């Protein structure tokens, strides 16, 4: 078994995220670009492009109307089905609060779910500076997404205002939000490709992520003294995500280190994650020894079930 991964951008923000992943290059991942706006879609370098709702919008965007996004996706349901064929895991990325993403992303997610793919949404909420209407439309989108996916990761754009200085370019801030999806997809790619000393596979991912709701995901990297505790604390901190680890009922956790990775430090790291989660957490723990590493360790966590 080698899980087929597809990453689907829906609407402007979603396609912005996909374009940055295409720019980096991600081997053994299929990228799909979905939009109402034909002009925007023509500029995408995704190898699979679906212009949705041409009869409805005449090739324009949805004008921030989620009903138009929804009806566009429904018009083009068969083309979406065709593009998703063969997927074992689908990431649907979209900015909530507009028209295309808000309306179409839940339709796309439900199609993926009903084809049997493990369906993960990674979505943003609008900045408060965009106003109450955008925020209310986005909230309805988030709820529709939660109903349609297996697991949802939500990034409030306001959290970007906590990690910038007064001069940080807008595009640099956007790259930070993008990195959540990109590093997530990279983690799954590594999990499916590499054989761990304590091995985790795609069935473990499904146990933790299938038919859940909101999730915390994070990665922590440290070296030197107290590296295990530091990396584990960083992994569970995830300042861009609205979901916290507190009370998590399911956890998939991996530790990657060099030959020096000690049993004592593995316990330290796992205890940090455990102490935060629910008393009866279903925790699946993995370990990889990468001999090319020296003093670095990397802790990766996804936490579900709240
Ligand atoms: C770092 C990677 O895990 C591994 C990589 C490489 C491996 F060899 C092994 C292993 N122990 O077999 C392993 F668990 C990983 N990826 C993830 C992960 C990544 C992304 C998500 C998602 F889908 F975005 F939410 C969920 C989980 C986790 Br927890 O751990
Ligand atoms: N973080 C981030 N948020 C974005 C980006 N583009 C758009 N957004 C957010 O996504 C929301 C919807 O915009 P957009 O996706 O362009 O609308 P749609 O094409 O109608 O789905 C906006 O209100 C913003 O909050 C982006 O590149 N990065
Ligand atoms: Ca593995």
């Amino acid at each position: 078994h080698m899980a087929t991964l597809k990453v689907i951008g829906v609407g402007g923000g979603g396609n912005n995220a996909v374009n940055r992943m295409i720019d980096h290059g991600m081997n053994n991942v299929e990228f799909i670009a979905i939009n109402t706006d034909g002009q925007a879609l023509n500029l995408s370098k995704a190898e699979s492009k679906i212009q949705i709702g041409e009869k409805l919008t005449r090739g324009l965007g949805a004008g921030a109307n989620p009903e138009i996004g929804k009806k566009a996706a429904e018009e083009s349901r068969e083309q979406i089905e065709d593009a998703i064929q063969g997927a074992d895991m689908v990431f649907v990325t979209s900015g909530m609060g507009g028209g295309t993403g808000t309306g179409a992303a839940p339709v796309v997610a439900k199609i993926a779910k009903e084809m049997g793919a493990l369906t993960v949404g990674v979505v943003t909420r609008p900045f408060s500076f965009e106003g109450r209407k955008r925020q209310t439309q986005a909230a309805a989108g988030v709820e529709a997404m939660k109903a349609a996916v297996d697991t949802l990761i939500v990034i409030p754009n306001d959290r970007l205002l906590d990690i910038v200085d007064k001069s940080t370019p807008m595009m640099e801030a956007f790259k930070e939000a993008d990195n959540v999806l990109r590093q997530g997809v990279q983690g799954i790619s590594d999990l499916i490709a590499v054989s761990g000393e304590v091995n985790l596979d795609f069935a473990d991912v499904k146990t933790i992520m299938s038919n859940q709701g909101s999730a915390l995901m994070g990665i922590g990297v440290s070296s030197g003294e107290n590296r295990a505790v530091e990396a584990a604390k960083k992994a569970i901190s995830s300042p861009l995500l609205e979901t916290s680890i507190v009370g998590a009922q399911g956890v998939l956790m991996n530790i990657t280190g060099g030959e020096s990775l000690s049993l004592f430090e593995a316990q330290e790291a796992a205890d940090i994650v455990q102490d935060a989660a629910d008393e009866d957490v279903n925790m699946i723990f993995g370990t990889v020894i990468n001999p090319e590493l020296q003093d670095e360790i990397v802790v990766t966590v996804i936490a579900t079930g709240f």
